[PDB]
């Protein structure tokens, strides 16, 4: 299964941030609360916000930060790209070992969706090639974060900011830089055409072989360029030599050369599943990374 | 629309490691009791045809090693309830949540916190299948992992993991040690029965599709429970009951599609398939969202 990481280490960091009439989630790590800067916007500000001007007018006491039933005293504030950093009185005693990481398209992570500072649910997802997330976010969900956990260290990679017209989601890393060409402004924008994460589909096919299914293999191989010429006709991402190298261990462990697995994928695209499933799915799964495969 | 699990933090603080001889699995630590599958008291060879009464008599407190992180918990008593072992320990879990033990029905969903060596590994959302199995993801050492729901700070534990059947699906007990399904904790040939699709959940998921603006499958027709159930039996779908209809009532009122109107859509989808089209991006009809699940996610 696509699994999320256990969310407890992040649940202990979620807080509520309110400025005027607008309330969203904040991330409380040590003595800083991170949250999307449009918390300082009213409704008349969303179309063309001047964030420098909106922020200079705020005092510390304009920011109401609540961690459960406890109010946290804001003692300083600062804007870093599209994220606000609220310095508070108190270091979060539940701060886990953590770091901030900016991820690349195709990378997976877990999302803890929150409202009013309290967690609602957790799910796994991927950063799409068009720098969006196929998330599940409602009003008040901004400031929810995405993360991985490695040896009890939480790497925060995503903070939620907005929803695009096709229902997909856009946000920033924890230094406030958007993924993709989006802005925290309620102006017309749209995700680029989204493609399938080819390297993840192939890793998942290798996972199927490791799991003992081989029905989709064939006797063909392919050059890299012929594979990409075919796959791009199905809106699959081009497979780079770096992707080929990445799959090397899985290729060695199964004895199926990467370009031979590429030939199998070409045939699967041409034929479909003919009523079969692969690892319990009737679709070609692309939100499972080569790293994820080895780690499960 | 995402398959979302509950936040797992309240449960993570209850997972411990239980070892009896060579056999190690996970245990659930609530106040001063650790709950785990009773087959922990088995050697590999015992598991082929165990006599649990006798194997438990021969054991003492000193046969059990319980580890909560870096800390050993001393076992001061032991007993069995059905297929669950209960280890009384010298220290009450200071992270014990408000909780209840509940037994769920086929078609109900829950989150699983997958654990190995007492350490939580991942969380995912599951349904109790009509054939009482669960389509989980469980490896060696996963026994004792639990499934749960949360309602307002109270964790309702409903599943504890015991075994994997030859089709790769899974069987376990409630926290009182009562099996779900006709399975026994013995390493002997057993198999999942033929499964069916959870009709009330497919309907809930069609309401979620409508809520999300996916409306092409709606049609002008209505049907009856009797007529729908005749086509349901044909396609290996759980018969739809009057309880299912009232349970769907709120979704029916939020969307303006009467429940019997939606059943006609599902009927049509079941016979003619899809014209290649998708619903919520899905090629198949999804049945692991309950009506409550759809309301929670669509309302936050
Ligand atoms: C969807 C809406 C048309 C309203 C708008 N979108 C676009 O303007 C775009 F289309 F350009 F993206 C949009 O998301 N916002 C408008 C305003 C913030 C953001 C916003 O309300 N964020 C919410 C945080 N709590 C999460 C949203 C709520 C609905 N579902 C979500 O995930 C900012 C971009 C500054
Ligand atoms: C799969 C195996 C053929 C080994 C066997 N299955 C059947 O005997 C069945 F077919 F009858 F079910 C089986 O699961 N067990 C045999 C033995 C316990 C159980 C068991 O090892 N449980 C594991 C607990 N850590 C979790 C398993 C590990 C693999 N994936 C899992 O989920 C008991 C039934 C007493």
């Amino acid at each position: 299964r696509k699994m999320a990481f256990p969310s407890g280490k992040v649940e202990g960091c979620m807080v509520q941030v309110t400025c005027g009439t607008t309330t969203l989630n904040g991330l409380w790590l040590d003595d800083v609360v991170y949250c999307p800067r449009h918390v300082i916007c009213t409704s008349e500000d969303m179309l063309n916000p001047n964030y420098e001007d909106l922020l200079i007018r705020k005092s510390n006491h304009n920011f109401l930060v609540q961690a459960g039933n406890v109010q946290l005293r804001v003692i300083g504030h600062s804007m870093q790209n599209c994220v606000l950093k609220l310095k508070v009185d108190t270091a979060n005693p539940k701060t886990p070992k953590y770091k901030f990481v900016r991820i690349q398209p195709g990378q997976t992570f877990s999302v803890l969706a929150c409202y009013n500072g309290s967690p609602s649910g957790v799910y796994q997802c991927a950063m799409r090639p068009n720098f969006t997330i196929k998330g599940s976010f409602l009003n008040g969900s901004c400031g929810s974060v995405g993360f991985n956990i490695d040896y009890d260290c939480v790497s925060f990679c995503y903070m939620h900011h907005m929803e695009l017209p096709t229902g997909v989601h856009a946000g920033t890393d924890l230094e406030g830089n958007f993924y993709g060409p989006f802005v925290d402004r309620q102006t017309a924008q749209a995700a680029g055409t989204d493609t399938t994460i080819t390297v993840n589909v192939l890793a998942w096919l290798y996972a199927a072989v490791i799991n003992g299914d081989r029905w989709f293999l064939n006797r063909f191989t392919t050059t890299l360029n012929d594979f990409n010429l075919v796959a791009m006709k199905y809106n699959y991402e081009p497979l780079t030599q770096d992707h080929v190298d990445i799959l090397g261990p899985l290729s060695a462990q199964t004895g199926i050369a990467v370009l031979d697995m590429c030939a199998s994928l070409k045939e699967l695209l041409q034929n479909g599943m003919n009523g079969r499933t692969i690892l319990g799915s009737a679709l070609l799964e692309d939100e499972f990374t080569p790293f994820d495969v080895v780690r499960q």
